[PDB]
């Protein structure tokens, strides 16, 4: 069983299950200055769904599951989900 971490401007906000069985949501990160990421849980996956920075390079990567895989990385907005074990 895997979990990601959701971090933004080098604060870990949000740890979400990745459960094969699990439910499917998002969840909006949106700062004061109005930069917002939309992440995406389906299951044991995730993904950024959408969001309004200027290249849209996380929304492209599309989704991650595996410890292993390169994170998803909004550079504009200072954000970041890795997958890592449940340790
Ligand atoms: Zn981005």
């Amino acid at each position: 069983t895997y979990q990601a971490v959701l971090k933004v401007d080098n604060k870990v906000i949000k740890v979400f299950d990745l459960k094969k069985d699990g439910p499917h949501y998002t969840y909006k990160y949106e700062a004061k200055d109005g930069d917002y990421n939309l992440i995406e849980v389906d299951g044991d996956r995730i993904r950024v769904k959408e969001a309004n920075c200027a290249d849209l390079v996380d929304v492209r990567r599309g989704w991650i599951s595996k410890p292993g895989e390169t994170p998803i990385a909004c550079l504009p907005h200072n954000l970041f989900i890795t997958v890592e074990a449940s340790d």
